[PDB]
Formats: structure tokens, sequence, C-alpha cells
């Protein structure tokens, strides 16, 4: 039932899922003057190596690749974390226009789409229980600006013809995440959620200073994407973002000055 147009978006989601108004809600905007810089943050380890890509999805709300998780094949661990969080899925939300798209804001600027890296803790053993959990999940967020290519992106993009409506998969191996990271591993961390229903409170959001590059090309693509199934009218698979939630007695740590 939810979405993100006018009568099911982000305002409605409350209706259904209490929480949305909830004391650790996600996205957020990051005033970079009030993060406080953290000595005792590590470093990020982003072990991803061994990962093994699975499946492309059109789900409806956004597209995503999934992985093989039964093994700790891709791994986010260190810097906010206490202990090891298997890669589960990526995906993205963007806009119709580049000067929206991403949930994060930063200093109140839009990027035009924001990539979501989801892993769980693997003390919890599977997904569905890190979910009730605040300690649960770590998303791993970056941020994507229109400028040159990235071509590590180009092998999801031109996959996406064959997945334009919500229910359609395909199979999508051998893809490299490692392709879709920026340079530095500098971040911002706070408490939140998940930023799609059911909004819960478990999430250790890590989002990246540096964002990286996409074509206009490339992101295009994305906004040829549908929301509805095939034989229902035609609705772009854009604006796929929740707004900037409040902060309410959050602090935003960063790992860098
Ligand atoms: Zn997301």
């Amino acid at each position: 039932h939810w979405g993100y147009g006018k009568h099911n978006g982000p305002e409605h989601w409350h209706k259904d899922f209490p929480i949305a108004k909830g004391e650790r809600q996600s996205p957020v905007d990051i005033d970079t003057h009030t993060a406080k810089y953290d000595p005792s943050l590590k470093p990020l380890s982003v072990s991803y190596d061994q990962a093994t890509s699975l499946r492309i999805l059109n789900n409806g709300h956004s597209f995503q690749v999934t992985f093989d998780d039964s093994q700790d094949k891709a791994v986010l661990k260190g810097g906010p974390l206490d202990g090891t969080y298997r890669l589960l899925q990526f995906h993205f939300h963007w806009g119709s226009l580049d000067g929206q798209g991403s949930e994060h804001t930063v200093d109140k600027k839009k990027y035009a789409a924001e990539l979501h890296l989801v892993h769980w803790n693997t003390k919890y053993g599977d997904v569905g229980k890190a979910v009730q959990q605040p300690d649960g999940l770590a998303v791993l967020g970056i941020f994507l600006k229109v400028g040159s290519a990235k071509p590590g992106l180009q092998k999801v993009v031109d996959v996406l013809d064959s997945i334009k409506t919500e229910g359609k998969s395909a199979d999508f191996t051998n893809f490299d995440p490692r392709g879709l990271l920026p340079e530095s591993l500098d971040y911002w961390t706070y408490p939140g959620s998940l930023t799609t229903p059911p909004l819960a409170e478990c999430v250790t959001w890590i989002v990246l200073k540096e964002p990286i590059s996409v074509s206009s090309e490339q992101v295009l693509k994305f906004r040829k994407l549908n929301f509805n199934g095939e034989g229902e009218p035609e609705e772009l698979m854009v604006d796929n973002w929740r707004p900037a939630q409040p902060l309410k007695n959050r602090q935003i740590k960063a790992s860098f000055k």
C-alpha cells in the first residue's frame, strides 16, 4: 500500500507504521559544523573481496542487488560497530531531477541519489531477527552527484531494461560492489532507522563524506524504471526518497577532522 506518491508517500507512513514518528528515525540532515569529530572512532573495515552477488530485483519501491549472506564473504566491521555485519544487498534512492534524490542531506544539500549497502549483525543470525534489534543493521550510505561516469556502476545500469516494472528480476552474478566506493572512507555516523517501511529503529548509519560521481546517462537509466507492475498505468520510479526526519536528541559523530 505504501509508496512515494501524494496519497501514500512519507507523510502517510505513520498510519501503518507508527514508529515513523519515533525517536531515532532516518534519514536526517547532517549539519557538518555540529557533527563532532570523535578520535575514538575506528577506520571502517569494508571487506568485499569475496562478495557473491546473486540477483537484481525491481521491488516497486527501488531496485536491489542481492548477495549470498550465508557466510562471512562480504563484511563490514570497525568504525562505530561492535562485531561483524554481513552484506545482504544494495539499492538506491534517486530523484526526478539532479537536485534531489538523496535521503540524507549535508547542510541541507540534496544529492542526485544515494546508495545504501545493507548489512546485518551476525550475532543475530538472520536479517529478520536483526531488524528487531537496536544494533541489528549497519547501512553504508554513499551520495551520488552527477558529472563523470562511474565505470563500476555501468553493469547495473545496463541490466535495468530487463527489470522495468515491479516484480521483475534477473540473474546478476559477479558484480563487484568495490566499484561503487569513493576513495575516502571518512564518515558520519548516528543511530537511526530503516528509511522505508517498516521503519524499524535498528540501524547504525555510516554515511560517507565523499560522494561518487555518476553520469547523467547513468542516472537517466534509473529514471526509466517503473513503480507499477506491467499492466498498470506507467508511473516512473523517481523521487523514491524519504525526506530528512527530526534529529531528536541524537549526536552525529565524524570520523575525520
Ligand atoms: Zn535505502
